[PDB]
């Protein structure tokens, strides 16, 4: 092992980069083109790191940041890379990268996956060999409150999820975040998450439960058709490591983070920079000299 602490703030120009690449091309509606101009900008940036790095959840395998794609210098640590160059469901955008030790990241299927998710506060109370009804009853026994009081937040994106959720008798709100960071503002401090709840892609569920072991929340993870469709798997299967460092820089304003900001010819970025080994968030603020 492992990767070093230090790496942190070059992790975030790396996210700095993939966001100021990609915003006037998201500003113009040019999707595509935002999406390559992010990923080729996170691509020159991870290079300037002296990692040996390589993709193991990302663009696909995608003619860059390909799964087994090497990155950095490829001198010093040995790590594995998450990159998710554009995310949001466009207002909510933001880029993330995720990179921890070697083997950090569960390498599951494009399988969909059953996900539950809470934070600090109601760490070690979930099961999904449980009916979700009796996980939703220790969960909101754990925040302290009835079950009425109790709200389930969920993505856009759906119905049948709606529907279980008045079955359950249970408040249901939909954020417009993506995956990420609706895992990460439920795992903030002072979240006004109490539970998080979907069905979406495994590669996403094990780079949410990235962030969530990084910041001390709990998730299991059902796959839906080592090992197979019906299988349980609990946080630490997914997140194989506590030293994974997250950056998240926002692209336009989201629930999360502000968006890139222009004063005159200054423009001002806003990263998260999230560091699991010591469990520590950051609000990074950095001065670009536009043109």
């Amino acid at each position: 092992g492992h990767m070093r602490r230090e790496l942190a703030i070059e992790f975030s120009r790396v996210t700095e980069s993939a966001a100021l690449a990609g915003y006037k091309w998201l500003g113009r509606g040019d999707k595509n083109t935002a999406d390559g101009a992010a990923v080729n900008a996170m691509r020159i940036m991870l290079n300037q790191v002296n990692i040996d790095g390589t993709i193991v959840i990302g663009e696909g395998e995608a003619p860059m940041l390909y799964i087994g794609e090497k990155v950095g210098t490829g001198r010093g640590d040995a790590v594995d890379i998450a990159v998710d160059p554009i995310e949001g469901t466009q207002a909510n955008a933001l880029a993330v990268l995720a990179v921890g030790d070697k083997g950090c990241f569960l390498n599951a299927p494009d399988m969909y996956m059953e996900k539950l998710i809470v934070g600090p506060g109601a760490k070690g109370t979930i099961d999904l060999n449980l009916p979700l009804a009796d996980n939703l009853r220790n969960v909101a026994a754990a925040l302290g409150k009835p079950l009425s009081e109790l709200t389930v937040t969920i993505l856009a994106k759906h119905d049948a999820v709606i529907a279980e959720m008045q079955q359950l008798g249970v408040r249901v709100f939909a954020i417009p975040d993506g995956d990420v960071a609706a895992s990460i503002l439920t795992c903030m401090p002072d979240s006004e998450v109490d539970v998080l709840y979907g069905i979406g892609g495994a590669p996403e569920g094990v780079v949410s439960a990235a962030v969530i072991r990084a910041l001390d929340g709990d998730m299991n993870g059902r796959l839906l058709a080592g090992i197979e469709a019906g299988k349980v798997l609990r946080l630490g299967d997914m997140a194989r490591s506590d030293n994974v460092i997250f950056s998240a820089t926002g692209i336009t304003k989201g629930d999360l983070l502000e968006g890139i900001s222009r004063k005159g010819n200054i423009a001002t970025t806003e990263t998260l920079l999230i560091r699991g080994k010591s469990r520590t968030i950051r609000r990074i603020q950095s001065i670009h000299y536009l043109d």
